[PDB]
């Protein structure tokens, strides 16, 4: 059958959570890297990008854009979206909080230098006093290895991805949250996730100066 194909540039950006979810599901996929503004303009002009943006993923005969549309489809297709409407409500609540915090961190490299220190201080406050307490409370309420329904869901994958990024910012932020530490360890030892964390996978590194320079050239900003 059709192997999913991911269109993005060679960076984490807004495509990385899709790489994580597919890899955790054990799904082999291909990447086609946008390398220039001209490559992106070609995808646009040829009609493959509904809103003239990437990420775009070719899957099951669709040319899907919008990261949440992509992720919702992949999660349902591979049984990572709970078992019923009520479990989906819990999953959706959890992953939208993860997305809110993830978006703050995603945009740090494009923060104006005079605002960066204060932006980071606000993110750390929210991590320590709002988001990490909320997810620690979920894990403590039921004591299970997984956030919802006692089985792996996209919520476990998205949260553990975020925990790795929080660790890159400040490895002390998770220190008072032992259940989050334990989730990070367990999920990382799942065979599919372990393979994704090992070298040679589609997992991408933190954006550096040269990668930011490429992004400015490709996306003209
Ligand atoms: N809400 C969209 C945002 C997509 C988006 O902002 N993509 C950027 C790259 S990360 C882009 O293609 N920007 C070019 C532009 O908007 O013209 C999503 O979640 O996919």
């Amino acid at each position: 059958a059709e192997k999913p194909k991911l269109h993005y540039f060679n960076a984490r950006g807004r495509m990385e959570s899709t790489r994580w979810l597919l890899a955790a599901a054990g799904v082999e996929f291909e990447e086609k890297f946008i390398k220039s503004a001209e490559d992106l303009d070609k995808l646009r002009n040829d009609g493959y990008l509904m809103f003239q943006q990437v990420p775009m993923v070719e899957i099951d005969g669709m040319k899907l854009v919008q990261t949440r549309a992509i992720l919702n489809y992949i999660a349902s297709k591979y049984n990572l979206y709970g078992k019923d409407i009520k479990e989906r409500a819990l999953i959706d609540m959890y992953i939208e909080g993860i997305a809110d915090l993830g978006e703050m961190i995603l945009l740090l490299p494009v923060c104006p230098p005079e605002e960066k220190d204060a932006k980071l201080a606000l993110i750390k406050e929210k991590i320590k006093n709002r988001y990490f307490p909320a997810f620690e409370k979920v894990l403590k309420s039921h004591g299970q290895d997984y956030l919802v329904g006692n089985k792996l869901s996209r919520a476990d994958i998205h949260l553990v991805e975020l925990l790795y990024y929080v660790e890159e910012l400040d490895s002390s932020l998770i220190s008072s949250f032992p259940l989050l530490k334990a989730l990070k360890t367990r999920i990382s030892n799942l065979p599919t996730v372990k393979k994704f964390l090992q070298p040679g996978s589609p997992r991408k590194p933190p954006m550096d100066e040269k990668s930011l320079e490429e992004a400015r050239k490709i996306f003209r900003f």
